[PDB]
């Protein structure tokens, strides 16, 4: 997350951090979304490479205890069967994570809010985007949980060519591209929390960002629009 701030500690408690396994150490990857006490939602492209994955959930410093957190291994991995590696544009940039074990909720532990099928934010929606991503084009993870203010941007708006034209589709979610906030490489996979009629859901999940880099005036944070898969993601748990 470029020009975010510091989250407070219990603020987006169904944040969580996807971690991959390096030697004898784990690294924070992408972020992801707990959606079912062992399910998170996370994007496709998060977890294409053939690496040993690990959720951990209440968690807010990556390098230092905070008392509060959960780690549990990823049992099976439901890519959505359309995406495509080589097409982040084409969209389908969402996967569910089957957790070896089902973990307590509490106050740092709890389900996504997911919106109501079909739901589109009208532009200017109020948006936090979270994660342990960049705070900077090509620089480095932040150590503590970040969260950025990023309105929506309209499909019109956004598909427009002077913002992301034919790039971005109707099955994604644009926010921010203020040239100062946005979200990037390591928020993957993660939630953009959006307040509606008082409550906020996770209305996107981090996809993508311009290749000139993250905050980019215009160049909007893409994320995977939630609503336009609650069929899918039903049909996925109901079977596994
Ligand atoms: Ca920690």
């Amino acid at each position: 997350v470029v020009g975010g701030t510091e989250a407070q500690r219990n603020s987006w408690p169904s944040q969580i951090s996807l971690q991959y396994r390096s030697g004898s150490s784990w690294a924070h990857t992408c972020g992801g979304t707990l959606i079912r006490q062992n399910w998170v939602m996370t994007a496709a492209h998060c977890v294409d490479r053939e690496l040993t994955f690990r959720v951990v959930v209440g968690e807010h410093n990556l390098n230092q205890n905070n008392g509060t957190e959960q780690y549990v291994g990823v049992q099976k991995i439901v890519v959505h069967p359309y995406w495509n590696t080589d097409d982040v544009a084409a969209g389908y940039d969402i996967a569910l994570l089957r957790l070896a074990q089902s973990v307590t909720l509490n106050s740092y532990v709890q389900l996504g809010v997911l919106p109501r099928a079909g739901t589109i934010l009208r532009n200017n929606s109020p948006c936090y985007i979270t994660g342990w991503g960049l705070t900077r084009t090509n620089g480095q993870l932040a150590q503590t949980l970040q969260q950025a203010y990023l309105p929506t941007v309209d499909y019109a708006i956004c598909s427009s060519s002077s913002y992301w034209g034919s790039t971005v589709k109707n099955s994604m979610v644009c926010a921010g591209g203020d040239g100062v906030r946005s979200g990037c490489q390591g928020d993957s996979g993660g939630p953009l929390h959006c307040l509606v009629n008082g409550q906020y859901a996770v209305h996107g999940v981090t996809s993508f960002v311009s290749r000139l880099g993250c905050n980019v005036t215009r160049k909007p944070t893409v994320f995977t629009r939630v609503s336009a898969y609650i069929s899918w993601i039903n049909n996925v748990i109901a079977s596994n």
